[PDB]
């Protein structure tokens, strides 16, 4: 644990925890292929259980990076194509607005305004079909980006049907197991509950509630060790032995669309490095509930750029997560907290840390 890394991480995170009143936090810095872990506070305040390297945190939207890579793996296997129409995988979506919407649109939030959330009244696949059939796009496909669980969530659900596996089984067998993410879960087993941190919202202990397409959009729980391995796998996909997975990881970091200085991948989002911190820090901000932005197509998509700031923020009611890495510098960071705090503070801290290390 280089004193440099230790100091940079502690001088940045200690103040963060104090200002945001975060009960528990785990951080991992990946530098030149080696992970350095740091933990603070509590996983369960009432039971005085500390955060450890085995503590499970709710990833929120960081889960979309796993969905994007699993999709990328299915593409590499020849099971699906992003140019495929959505109806190929759900023929029952007969409403006229679905002609023209492809798996690429679903995966990149460009289908035309699918909503951020699937309504809580949706409790079955029949309800889900009704929801999508009744949805009225605001825009033509491929014209504007609107971040949405109902978009990438449907992509995840459709992408695995050719495999014959359920989304969870596909994720476990094609991504978690090959990468040795053995303490990463869509459903936390009873044996692992002792390590499942409580999230805190307004001082109350909370866990994410079950919902339609939750696994696909915001339902993964993981430890700081597994997340560091996830970041390393995305930093250096050539070291991965499973061919289609290696390719899938690379596909998720392709640049499909541009809005401002940001590029949309499958799950992952990217900016050219070096990046103005005010374009990424101020860039990530959920203080805004709906931010519709025109997108420019990258025709054809740019293959994964090593000189990139690749990242993803995530939140649930009681957790706040952030992952960012720079392939060209073999540098990455994971920050997991059991309080959902402002996105800009997460980005500012990660930038201060990675910038200091190169
Ligand atoms: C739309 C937007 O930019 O706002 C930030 C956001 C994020 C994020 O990237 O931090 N997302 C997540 O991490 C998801 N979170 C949830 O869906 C929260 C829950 C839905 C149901 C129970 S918790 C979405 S909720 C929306
Ligand atoms: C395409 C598609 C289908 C289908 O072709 O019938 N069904 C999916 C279904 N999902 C669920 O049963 C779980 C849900 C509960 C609430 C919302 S979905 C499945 O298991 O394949 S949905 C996509």
């Amino acid at each position: 644990a280089p004193q440099q890394i230790n100091d940079i991480v502690h001088r940045t995170i200690t103040p963060l925890i104090e200002q945001q009143k975060i009960p528990g936090m785990a951080v991992a810095v990946i530098y030149q292929g080696k992970p350095y872990y740091f933990t603070w506070g509590y996983a369960d305040i009432a039971k005085k259980q500390p955060v450890t390297q085995q503590t499970l945190f709710e990833l929120g939207g960081v889960s979309k990076t796993f969905t994007g890579v699993l999709g990328g793996d299915a593409i590499a296997r020849g099971e699906i194509k992003l140019s495929d129409p959505t109806t190929k995988y759900w023929p029952e979506l007969t409403a006229k607005q679905w002609n023209g919407i492809t798996l690429l649109h679903l995966a990149t939030y460009t289908a035309g305004g699918l909503p951020l959330q699937v309504p809580d009244e949706v409790k079955s696949s029949s309800d889900l079909l009704r929801f999508y059939q009744n949805w009225q796009p605001a825009w033509a496909p491929g014209t504007q980006r609107l971040y949405a669980n109902s978009s990438i969530g449907l992509f995840g659900a459709l992408a695995v049907k050719p495999s014959g596996l359920s989304f969870e089984q596909a994720m476990q067998t094609r991504v978690f197991q090959p990468l040795k993410l053995n303490h990463t879960w869509i459903n936390v087993p009873p044996a692992e509950e002792k390590n499942y941190a409580w999230g805190y919202r307004e001082g109350k202990a909370v866990h994410v509630s079950p919902g339609a397409l939750d696994a696909e959009a915001y339902g993964v729980k993981s430890t700081i060790e597994d997340m560091a391995r996830w970041v390393q796998s995305n930093l250096k996909p050539l070291d991965i032995n499973e061919k289609t997975l290696q390719q899938g990881i690379q596909l998720a970091q392709s640049r499909y669309w541009q809005t401002g200085d940001m590029y949309q991948g499958l799950g992952w989002e990217m900016l050219d490095w070096p990046v103005n911190p005010d374009s990424i820090i101020n860039g990530s901000d959920n203080k805004i509930a709906l931010a519709a932005r025109p997108v420019k197509a990258i025709t054809p998509p740019t293959p994964a750029v090593r000189a990139s700031w690749v990242h993803k923020t995530g939140a649930t009611g009681g957790f706040g997560s952030y992952v960012a890495f720079i392939p060209e510098k073999e540098l990455g960071i994971v920050m997991l907290a059991n309080k959902n705090y402002p996105n800009p503070a997460r980005v500012d801290a990660a930038w201060q840390i990675l910038n200091a290390l190169q």
